[PDB]
This record gives structure tokens, C-alpha cells and sequence, in this order.
């Protein structure tokens, strides 16, 4: 007997989606009585995933653009964040590679264990809430919003609609503000600049945002639901079945059973207008960084949905100097932004940070031992006039903000960690 | 009805332990008919626990020093290896502050859960050994050996011999080399440059180190044991029952009941010797980067134990141009390595060059946005030449090995990875 | 930016301390203060660990008693349920033996991941959510909470103050009502009615429960706090610091530098007493099921805490019809619950229920094969009058319910579950 | 540089398919070099896989027949093997409905993380890896064999081949023994007695069966494979594509472009023919326990193949008395074995054990609270002359084991458990 989580009446629910303008452009094909159906007489308050999907719709309306970079640690969050930037990149590509739950190392092909992504965002959430807890303590004001709306990879479901479902259900218990879906068979997704990408049914993938929408309606938050088409390199789908796809089918077969379809641009803007009333952001794989072709998908889409807004991933898959010169390159995003794309994102920006940043102090160690190692100590230092404060380790992790619960609990307490440390007195 | 994992007679082990040089100096104070009795009647094979201790103690003997860097995700073991390296450092610091099973960032006090550190031992032999299977594939004779050994942090057990007794265990059945226990109390275990450590008696640590090798013995592998002592700034005991430490207790005892302790290199000395017949290596913790005092404790243990190894902490805790000149920086390992520290290793590198790295190109990127990242990529080109190999993060992450288990399943696959990939016809 | 999760003022805090009844008879040695210090700027909202710290609340003062049964898994609890009980007992000796994260059998001696229980304590409340969905589908309104309360094991802490925190933040998060916490050496923990325990000064203890209380503070829900003494057989305690505790030192002191002290019902009223204001239960671990000593511990402790409430464990520890006779057996609860013992569990019912009903089982079925199963399932159907469900175990599991979720996506799916199922055609 | 782990050579690989009678009808369309390419240069040996295969495949000659019911913990598995049954079966249907790392209660559709089978493997070996140790302390040869082998479901592999093979593998490092796979859409898997079942192609599912063996042969164990067709039940096919498919297509299509297919025992028949050269065991799904229908399909597949096993679900989803008299259900599996089917279980034997037993005793523990719980403790004395021993839960459970390790690391230690225990002194 208690009246703490107390579901919402289908009427309220109805209420908010004809009144708040968050759903302005939202369709929904179920009714607010099929969701209060699926909520038992508990729904959990979900504070991350709320504030964050709150947080990260504003930011989309009011900032020119919001930008962000992959991070598959705590920490790199973290540092996003202390650099400045107001959003968080989840990449499942990754995930695959560094952070899932098997363990293994994996090609972007949805072979890890469907729950490590949500995982991870939990992870994340928990690292952004110690550098809160460390600013509340340390009086530092430096960062205005530490809890940065996180946009995490919900790849192709890893299923049908249901794994889409329990996915998007498992993102927002672990703080999700937004989560992007694509139109990929799951039990072939490939990596969106890998070959081999089989394309399901325009109205299949209609069915994954709509399912990815009901959870989030179910756990009562408005997550972002982004929509990626991975049709711009494609050249096989699954079926012929939905007449948006004819269009495009040359009618031959592969051994698998899968048909022959023509890729481009034409198919990411017809699959596009089709999942718009379903997408609070669209985004197009594209092959190079061409604000051209950009310019091309954002134009045709916005044509018949002025409102619409759209992502663009600024891929490291792509070798940007070998197609752009530095002067276009600088102003990519913004132009970008020009267009529509208001959610940018560099997918392996942490793969490859982590990556070359130990090849090249290991390298170093391994010539010059401690010399190399002092060499990235000194730009740690040199780093913190920019606000870096990742030099002082323990504080950096919490060190004072566990001494502070050691001193609550116990005043007395002789067993204190900052007072005598090496940080105090070196650092 | 199977002979698979019949475990070796009394006799067979004693014979080992009688005429294998690895067994030389070490004393165990159990019997080979003692291990038997806990083996059950069947016996898992480790291999990577017994290979990686096996080339970890080779090497400990046929080089001048064995040296690595702390890593906290299996790329960054890879990326260690690739550079040269020999040996992996599982640092517990990095594990609590990035990487461990709650999800949450902690300072260095034994505060997660107690499995982390064999999971990640885990995951970096499963990220050198997709290495290793990509650079078979690829006729890459690059390196050597992918399977660097993997020394990891037990820190004080996570509670009583028993609990010692379940890491060692966790610890070899992940692939561990070699696993180091100190001599602090485990729920007050504090980071080695931390204030308010409590020391415990050095029976006490005996009984670890006597655990920590019945573990291995029952594991059937002869893991590298490392025994750390924190006398050097540690001012607190838990008893004074030992009559080894009793020369240092005062007699103040604080509110919780611990004996004040003198602290310095004497009580490290004294507690090293006792340790000895039970270490593989020895390590004491200092609050500073001295040579001269690495040689004061190095020159007393050995006057008892001339064949004793140890091992020393180039901890990024220390500021080092603080303490020393470039020219002692330079020759630090060196002279180290001359004054019989065979295994050093620099605990804290892959959390700051994982943090510095993600604030530098985090920062820029909030400035320049592409711009920032495209001096990264142009620095991963660059870096080729010195055998970096992650810029085509398609196949570093193993799409082509993946491509070649698939082609193997079905060679007339039309799903594979690589071909057609951006990857493929940009790099 | 946003309000969302925004953190009360310390004086909306002390306001509920000073006229909240929940917090009637308790004491904080802290203040409001230091717990807005440690929430950052965003307090994460538990739904379910607030809803069951109330309801719990409420059913001790409103029940003659509340009793119930040790889960280790999600079904169990939804059983317990099912069959009438409004508690759940999340047992640590079960966790430890068929229930944790290592993945291995242990004894009960702290040896598991310390993040096992909560673990269990979040899997069995998304078991009993899932089975509050499916009655709301059902239209089944048999029980009117199905989110009954959980009682978690906390055991010893698993190491110092912050050990406990975190251990009660985790139980917190998954949804915990109350946690127990005993007076033990951590790094020594046994069973309560296994020999060799060691306890540790009454003033840790209460460290321990104050740290017990932060966390449910920080994390801003009225966790119900239990405390736990295992005075009454343990002849050891780490230390004579503590002028409430030297009464019973002997002074003689064992190898391992551990006192000796006299147990009995005298040491646990006096720990008791002097836990009273730091707990809003109070426990005493016991060699057998005795009315009398319970009643002897009841009216000390009551002496001076008239509304101190009491919790007891009817363990299967004891051999229960070598002790008492049909009669008391009978009656022990209702005279445990006229004597202030108004929490009243059987540990390891779980433990029993499910190896008991495994091995007839299997016994049967070595002998008849399938005439053994057949007579369970025939009790399963003959059970079906009292209320069981789970002879049909596909909608039981939830098909009926995803089957919805599945239509609400898409109406015309020709994919559902229960429709052609061999349950809805013979059950 | 060590040899241990080193591949065996492509020569060595290939004289064992020639000569071991194990690959006597098995057919491998990819070649021993394929193999060695894919094994780097390291290759972990899988002691419990390896043992646990090799004893499969020997009782399933040497018994009338092998039979096992379903185990969700690892105390269910011990009792099981306690009680006599030398196999145990791992139930992916019991795994989402009360044990995957989810943590939620699913229907079985794969909606749980891959890897949840594996841990649950690895869970069981564990707990039968513990009773072995204390059978041996306690010289206890009651059971000749601990390690009983595991069969494991695969279900349908949670994707294409490339997740088939991942699966597998970690089936295999867990210890499996065995495993089977569906020929059913992962992304619409049903539970084989549910409705709206998709099946896919037969060569698709061969690719599977195929990717399945490919997997053991690089892990180097002769894992059992199992085939299981769903084509007796569903009405549904991805794709037409494979010419044995066209005969049961009707030519109608459903909205989502699956085509209507002929369900029935002649498609079982054809599937089973075609499955038979990469299958050490085939098993059909059937909607009702028919000896007449399992002779039929039986009689018709091995007119073709003479040697080839098959396995049968003796399923709880039957309601048996409702289609058989007592007199046939005593027989049902020694005549099943009597046709061919060595290997026989009861899928949800565990899932129904322990909700049973747990509503039993709830129900009666809600009425007359300690009485319900004595008659079961009385119920495990009487069941000790069977061979019962769980009743002494503390050396069920290894408190004689970690005593022993604990005597073994100091012999004079002051906290051993069992010495002192009420189980010493009551039972
Ligand atoms: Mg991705
Ligand atoms: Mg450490
Ligand atoms: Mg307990
Ligand atoms: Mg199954």
C-alpha cells in the first residue's frame, strides 16, 4: 500500500502529448491506454534518463549545434565534459572493439552481449556524477552542467521488436538521453562504412522506432529516437515486400535469399521522409565528408518536413585530408549546422585517442623509459591552465570526496587518505 | 569415465618443486600430498597462466629489466605490445578509478568489487589474442610475442587468506602471470602514495603470500608471487603481536584501536627479509624517486638473499622533475635495473594517457571542432612508420579475421566486411 | 540545465528529521548539512527503494508481525508472493552458495563479489514487476502488492565505513527496503552459527550502522537500518580499545593477535543497547530456537528502548524437532511477535526448498524417468486451487505480456506467442 | 617464447578426422588448414569441454540411453548428479525465465544477452567442480562422476553464423559438452511448443550447424552438435530460396514478406536428412509426446542414415496425463530409446521444481509459519537414506573445504568454521 510511483492516467498522458511541444511533430500509432497497459501499477522514476532527454532537446533548439565525441570509458566522459562539450557520443562500434560484456575484442557487427551498451551508459552516468560530486566539494564551479545528455548506439536492435524494446528499456534504466536505430538486419549489421550491409523493409524499421518510442512512453521519459539509414552504400535488402523498396530492387538474388537493391542518395531520402514522423533526428551514412551531398539529403528531406532535424557523423572511417583541404575541414561543422545537422558526432574519436596516445608512450617508454613518461606528466601540467585536472589523480577519482563521507561518518578518523598523501605535498 | 584433467600424483609435484631451478628458493610451509587433497579429481588446464608465467620468469632472468605500463583496456595492452613492450601491468588504481564491476569511479581503497581485476586480466588476454589471430592472418611477424605476460594487482586480498586465496585463484584462471599482494589491512587498503595506511602484522603477510601460492600450486601453474610491503610511509599497525614489528611500535594507539608504528626504509628492510622465502619479487613503496635509497634497500635485502629479485614502482604519484634532473630521469630504470629491480613498471600511464589525451583532443575539438581531430588522424598516419596500425581501425579490431571465420563457413558468403569498405579504398 | 533530480535544501532535510515519526527514535551523528555536501547537484530518485522503505515501515507497525522467507532468485520471490507473504528475505549464506557473482559455491564467509546481493536485490524486483504486469494484463487483482519489500543481507561490510556505504548505496539502488549489517571482522566473516567468528569494537559497529544511515540519506530514502550481533558465540573480538566491550575480555590473545572474550546473552544486550539508537531493528544471532532467551534478550533490550523493534532468524540452522516439540513450534512466531520480534525470516528456505525438490526429483526420475515428473506436475495442478500459476509457465514468464507490447507495435503481427501455443491448447 | 598452447599442425588435425572414430560420419566442408589459420599461435585448452565431450559421446554408446532434466543453478546440477543422472541439460528457456544476466524475467524468445548460457555453464561446472572437492575431503565415493557433461542450449544462435560462433566458443570455454541449434529466425525465435514460429532456410541452418562445428575444431574439442528442427509446428519461412523448402511453400506471403509454409512431420523428416552430415544428434520438435510420431520420424531418418542418434524433449509444455495412461508414460523413454533416441530431457524440469517447491512452502508457511518449514526439514532427514546430504548446508556448500584450505595455509589458525557450528552439534 503505497502511492510512491503511482502510474498516470491515460487521460494526463494523452494530455501532455497534445499539449507539450516536445511532440510536436511525433507520431505515435498506439494509444495512451496501450501504454498505461503495459506499466503494472509501478512505473520507476528514471532521473538521468529524464533530465538528460530534457537537457539534450533544449540544447538541439538552442545551440547552434551540439557536437560530441565517442567515449567507451568513464573517465573520457569525463574529460569531454571538463573540455567543454555539452553532449556524449555512446559508439557501439566501440563497445566492440574496447568495452562490451563478452570480454572479446569485435568487429562492428553486433557480436556482443546486447545489454553492453547499456552498461556503459551507466558507466558513463557514474563518472559524470563523481566530477559532480567532486565540483560540489572542491567548489568549483568550472563546468555548469556535468550530467551531459548522453546519445547512445542502438545498432539494429539486435532482433526484432522486442530486443529493440528491451534495448531501449535498458538504455533509459541506465540514464540514456537519446538512442539512434538502423535500418540494418541485425544478424548481419555491418559497421556503417563496412561492405556487406543488408537493409531491412522500410516499414520493419518504422516498427523499431515505433517500438523504441513505446518504451520510453512505458518508462515515462522523453528520450530522444534517432533514425539512421544505412541505404547510401547498401546494396542488399531483405525483402521486396514494402512497395517504398521496389523502387529500387533490381530483382536479383543472393544464396542467402537476400534481393539486389540500388544504392545512393535517392533511397536515404525516401527512407528518410518515411521515418520522420517516427525520428526526432534523422541521420544518412554517407561514404566521404561532402557538405554537398549533405546538403543534397538535408534540402530533399527538409522539403517535405521543414522541421525536421538531422545528425551528421564526422567519421574517422574517413581519410578527411585525402578528400578535403584544411580550410573546408575547419569549417565542416559549421556549415554542417548551416544545413540541419544539428547533433555531430566523431564515432571513434576515444578508439583512436586511446590507441595512438599508448602506442606512442609505449613507443616512447620502450626507447627512453621514464623519459617518455615524464615528457606526457609535463603537458599533463602544462594542460591544466586549459582547465585539465586529471594531474592529480587522486582527488580526480574521488580520493577527497570519500574522505569527506570518512570524516562524516567518523570525525576522528585516522585513516584519511588526501592528508599525508604524495599528491598533497608534490602536486 | 575420462583420464582429461587427471590431476598429478603427490610424488610428481614434489619432484617439481625438488628439481625445478623455478622452485629454488622457495619455501613452502605445506606439502605436496596438502595440494593434492584440494585438487577434487579433476584438474582445469590454465594456459595462459602457465605460459605467461613461464615467459614472465624467463625474462625476468634473460633481460636486463622487464618493464610495462599500467593498462586498464585491452587496447591498450595491444597497443603496449606493438610498441615493444614485453610484460603488462594490471594496475587495481586504474581498475577502481575506470574500470571495474560497480560501474563507479573510486580512489585507490579496495572499494569494488573484489572479481574486477581477473576480469580485466581476462579481457586484455582476450584483446592479444585477437592481436595475435589478426597478425596471423595478415603474415604480420611484427611481434614476437602477442601474449606479453600479465602482471596483476591483488592489493591486500579483500579480506582474510581465504579471500586471497579466491583472487589468486580468479586471477590464473583469467591468464595472470604474475599477482602482488602488500602488507596493509585490507578494509582500511589504501593507494601505496595515500595517507592513513595501517599495516599488518608480518605473519599476517606471510599467510598471504603462503595463499597466494597454495592457490597457484592447486592451479597446477607456477605464477610469479610479488610481495609489496607499505612500511615505508605507513605510521599505523593493526597489532603488535608480531615480535618482528614490535621494535617499531610506540605504544600510542589511536581511537580505532591501531599501534602508532615508526615508519621508514628500516621497517621495509625487516619485513622484506621475512617476506623473502615467499617472494618471487619484492617491492617496498617510497615517497619519492631515489636512487640512493632504491640502493639502501636493494644492498640490505640482498646481504641475506643474494639471488632475490625486485621490483620497483615508477609511480606517476611522484612529480619528477620535482626530484630529479633529466639526466637521472633518463638513467632511473637503468640504475634500477643495475641495483637488481628486475621488474618496474609505471602503475597510473594508461589512466593519464587516456585522460590527457581525450582533454587535448576534447578541447580542441570544442574549438576547432574537425580541425583538432584531423591533427590526430594526420598523427596516427605519421606514427606508421614506427608500426602503428590502429589508423585502420576496421582490421585492427579483427573485420578481417572475422571475414575469414565467415568465408570459412560459406566462401560464396555475399555479407563480408572488409570488401567494399571505406577502409579498403581510403587507407 | 534543468530542475530535475535538484537536491533539498539541508533544512528541508533537517525539517523532516525533527517531525517526521520515521525518525522518531533515531539518532544521527552527522548533520543535513554534510548530506547536501555529498549529493552533487543531482539526487537520483529510487522509486522502488523508497516505496518498499515505506511500505516495510508501515506493515511493522500495522502487522502482528512480518515474516518471511530467503529468495535466491527471482521466481522464488515471486512465489513467496504469490503465496501470501508481504516480505522477502535476500539471504547472503544463499547468495554465497548457489547466487553470486564469482560464479562459485561458497560458504558463508564474505567470500563473494560485493555487489552480489544487490545484484539479486534488483533481479528480484524486476521479478516481481514483471508478474505485477502480467497481473495487470490478467485483470488478476489476487495480490494487492506485488512489490513486496526486500530485506538484503549486508553481512559484515565488506571492509572498512566506505565498504559498507557503497555496499548500501548498491543494495539502494536495486531497490532495497532494509539492509542488516553485523558486528564481525569483515575479512573473517562466519555464518552466524558457524564457530570461529571475530567481532570488532562496538563503536565500529556503529560506525558501521552511521554509515548504513548516510548512505540511505544521500541517497534520500528511509531505508529501514538493521543491526546485527553475533556476541552470543563468538569468543573473539579484533580489539579492547572499547570501554563497553572490556567487561568481557579475558586478556588472553590467540597467534593471529585477536582477544578473547566471553559471549553469551549479556554481551549481546549490552551491544544491543548501545546499537539501539543507530538501529530500527535489532538482531541477535542465537544457537537455537529458545522463547525464553529470546524473551530474556526482548525485556533487557526493551528495559530501556521500550519501542525498540526486534527482528529474528528461525534459522534451518538449528535441528528444530530436537529442540521443541510440535507445540512450540507452532507457536514460535506469534510468541516471538507478543515479545517485540516483529521481522521474522527462515534464512535459508531457498536454499532447502530448491535442493530438496531437486534432488526427489531427480532421484524419481533415475528410477521411473517420466512417471517422477508426472507427479509434480499433477501437484502443480492440484496446487492451482491455492492460488499457483506457474503450471502454465509460458504466460507465467511473460509471453502474454510481451505478446502485447508485440501487438501494441503492430497490430497485425503474425508473430505472437501464446496463439497456437500447446498451453493455450492443453492447460 | 614458450610451446605452451601450441597449434597443432594441419597434418595432425587432419589424421584425427581421418582415423578417430568420433568424425566417423561427420562432414566438414571446410578444410584442416582453414582451421590452423584461424588458431593463431596460441591455443587455451578447455579441460572441462574437452573431458565433458569425450564422456557424452561415450555413454550415448554404452547406455540404453542418456537422459537429464533442465538445471538453472548450480545446486540444481549437483542434486541432479547426486541423485544418479550422469548428464545435465541446460534449458535457454529456464535462463530467460528466472536466470540471464539481464537480470529480467523473459518469455523465450531470445530476448536475453547472449552470453547468458555460457555463465550459467561455467556456473555449473563450478558448483559440480566444488562437490567433487569436498566429496574427495570427505572421501566420499558416492558419485564415480562429478563432471557430469553439460548440454547446452544455442538456441538460434542470436544472429547470423559469425553470433553462432561466438556463442559457441563461449559455450566451450564455460565447459559445455554439447549444444544444440534451431533452424528458426533469431529474431522471432519462439519457444519450440509456442506459436508463430519462423523457420529459415535449410542451408542457412546447415551454415549454422557448420559455423557451430568450425567453432570446436578452433577451440580444439569435439563438442557434441545437436540439430533441432521447428518445422513440425510453424507455418512460417523467411525465404524460398532453398529448393528442399519450395515443396512445403504455399505461395502466400504475410505482411512482413514471410512466406506461408506446410508444417508437419515430412518437412521434420526432409530437414533432418539434410541436417544429418553436420549433426552428432538430431531432435524434432513435436506439439504432443507421441511414440508412434517419434517412431515415424525416427524409422524415416535413419533409413538414410543408419548411425545417426537423435535426442527427444520429454516437455513440461505436455500436459502428460491428458494424452497418456500411466502405463505408457513408465515406458515412454525406455521405448523412445528403444528407436533411436539416446539422449532425453526435461526442459523445464528446474523452472517447475523450484516454483513448486517454493509455493509449497510459502503457502504453508503463511498459514502456520514454522510448522510448514519443519516438514520440510523433515522431509531431508527422511531423504538422507536416499543419498540427500544437503541437509547439513554448511559442508553442502564447502565450509569442510575452505577449512581445510585455511589449515593448510596456517594450521594453527583461530577461525576455522565447521569447529563450533551447530551443524557439528545438531545434525
Ligand atoms: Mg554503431
Ligand atoms: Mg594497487
Ligand atoms: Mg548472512
Ligand atoms: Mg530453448
Amino acid at each position: 500500500a503505497s502511492v510512491v510511483g503511482t502510474p498516470k492516467s491515460a487521460e494526463q498522458i494523452q494530455q501532455e502529448w497534445d499539449t507539450n511541444p516536445r511532440w510536436k511533430d511525433v507520431t505515435r500509432t498506439y494509444s495512451a491506454e496501450d501504454v498505461v497497459a503495459l506499466q503494472g501499477s509501478v512505473v520507476e522514476e528514471h532521473t538521468l534518463a529524464r533530465r538528460g532527454a530534457e537537457v539534450l532537446w533544449e540544447q538541439l533548439h538552442d545551440l547552434e549545434w551540439v557536437n560530441a565525441l565517442g567515449a567507451l570509458t568513464g573517465n573520457m566522459a569525463v574529460q569531454q565534459v571538463r573540455a567543454g562539450l555539452k553532449a556524449i557520443y555512446l559508439s557501439g562500434w566501440q563497445v566492440a572493439g574496447d568495452a562490451n560484456l563478452s570480454g572479446h575484442t569485435y568487429p562492428d557487427q553486433s557480436l556482443y552481449p546486447a545489454n553492453s551498451v547499456p552498461q556503459v551508459v551507466r558507466r558513463i552516468n557514474n563518472a559524470l556524477q563523481r566530477a559532480d560530486q567532486i565540483a560540489k566539494i572542491e567548489g568549483d564551479t568550472s563546468v555548469e552542467n556535468w550530467l551531459a545528455p548522453i546519445v547512445a548506439d542502438g545498432e539494429a536492435g539486435f532482433g526484432g521488436a522486442l530486443n529493440v524494446y528491451e534495448l531501449q528499456k535498458a538504455l533509459i534504466a541506465a540514464g540514456v538521453a537519446g538512442s539512434h536505430w538502423e535500418d540494418q538486419l541485425a544478424s548481419e549489421k555491418k559497421s556503417g562504412h563496412l561492405g556487406g550491409k543488408v537493409l531491412i523493409p522500410t516499414q520493419q524499421h518504422i516498427r523499431t522506432l515505433t517500438s523504441a518510442r513505446l518504451a520510453a512512453d512505458v518508462a515515462d521519459v522523453p528520450t530522444v529516437v534517432i533514425a539512421r539509414t544505412d541505404a547510401e552504400a547498401a546494396t542488399l535488402i531483405t525483402s521486396d515486400v514494402d512497395e517504398r523498396d521496389q523502387p529500387f530492387i533490381t530483382g536479383e538474388r543472393t544464396r542467402e535469399g537476400f534481393y539486389r537493391t540500388k544504392n545512393g542518395i535517392e533511397p536515404c531520402i525516401a527512407r528518410a521522409k518515411a521515418y520522420a514522423p517516427f525520428a526526432d533526428l534523422i541521420w544518412m551514412e554517407t561514404g566521404t565528408p561532402d557538405l554537398e551531398a549533405a546538403r543534397q539529403f538535408s534540402e530533399a528531406v527538409k522539403a517535405e518536413y521543414p522541421d525536421q532535424m538531422l545528425a551528421y557523423n564526422c567519421s574517422p572511417s574517413f581519410n578527411w585530408k585525402k578528400h578535403l583541404d584544411d580550410a573546408t575541414i575547419a569549417k565542416f561543422q559549421k556549415e554542417l549546422a548551416a544545413m540541419g545537422f544539428k547533433f555531430q558526432f566523431i564515432t571513434l574519436a576515444g578508439f583512436h585517442a586511446l590507441n595512438y596516445s599508448m602506442f606512442d608512450l609505449a613507443y616512447g617508454y620502450a626507447q627512453n623509459q621514464m623519459s617518455a613518461y615524464v615528457e606526457l606528466q609535463e603537458r599533463e601540467f602544462a594542460a591544466e591552465e586549459r582547465g585539465y585536472t586529471a594531474t592529480k589523480h587522486q582527488r580526480e577519482v574521488g580520493a577527497g570526496y570519500f574522505d569527506r563521507i570518512a570524516t562524516t561518518v567518523d570525525p576522528n578518523s585516522s585513516t584519511t587518505a588526501l592528508t599525508g598523501s604524495t599528491e598533497e605535498g608534490q602536486f
